[PDB]
C-alpha cells in the first residue's frame, strides 16, 4: 500500500533507556534476539499493523523453530539454535514493512516482496526474553540506516 510512518518521529518516541544500546548494536551488525520463528505467509499488502496480526494468527493456528534473529543495516538473519543453520538471509532493502503485534506483547513480523514468487509474504516471530516492540524498533534502525547509507551512496 501507500502509507508512510515518519522513522524520525518514532524513533523520539522509543526512549526506554535499554534501547539505547540496540540502535548501535544494529549499525555495527552485532544486535540479535532469542526468537521462536513461526514461518512465512502470504498477506495481501506490502504493509500493515493488522495484516501482520491477522499472518501471525495464521502461523499460530497453524503449527514453531527456537533461533536467534540477528539485525543489521544490510539485512535480517535467522540461525537455527539446534542446528546452528542458516535459516532465513533477508536483504533489508526488499523488507516493505515492520510491526510489533497488539495482541502478542512477545509477537514480532516484516513483510516482504519475492518477485519470484510473485507475492507478498509475512515473516513472524515470538521473542522469548524481549517485547516485539523492541526488535520492531530495531529494524527501524535498520531501514533509517539503510537509507541513510543509500544516500551518500
Ligand atoms: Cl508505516
Ligand atoms: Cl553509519
Amino acid at each position: 500500500d501507500l502509507g508512510t510512518e515518519n522513522l524520525y518521529f518514532q524513533s523520539m518516541a522509543s526512549r526506554p533507556h535499554q534501547w539505547q544500546a540496540d540502535e548501535d548494536a544494529v549499525r555495527k551488525g552485532t544486535c540479535s534476539f532469542p526468537v521462536r520463528y513461526l514461518g512465512h505467509v502470504e498477506v495481501e499488502e506490502s504493509r500493515g499493523m493488522h495484516v501482520c496480526e491477522d499472518a501471525v494468527k495464521k502461523l499460530k493456528a497453524m503449527g514453531s523453530v527456537k533461533s536467534v534473529l540477528w539485525v543489521s543495516a544490510d539485512g535480517l538473519r535467522v540461525v537455527d539454535d539446534k542446528t546452528k543453520d542458516l535459516l532465513v538471509d533477508q536483504t533489508i532493502e526488499k523488507v516493505s514493512f515492520c510491526a510489533p503485534d497488539r495482541n502478542l506483547d512477545k509477537a514480532f513480523s516484516y513483510i516482504c516482496r519475492d518477485g519470484t514468487t510473485r507475492r507478498w509474504i509475512c515473516h513472524c516471530f515470538l521473542a522469548l526474553k524481549d517485547s516485539g516492540e523492541r526488535l520492531s524498533h530495531a529494524v527501524g534502525c535498520a531501514f533509517a540506516a539503510c537509507l541513510e547509507r543509500k544516500q551518500r551512496r
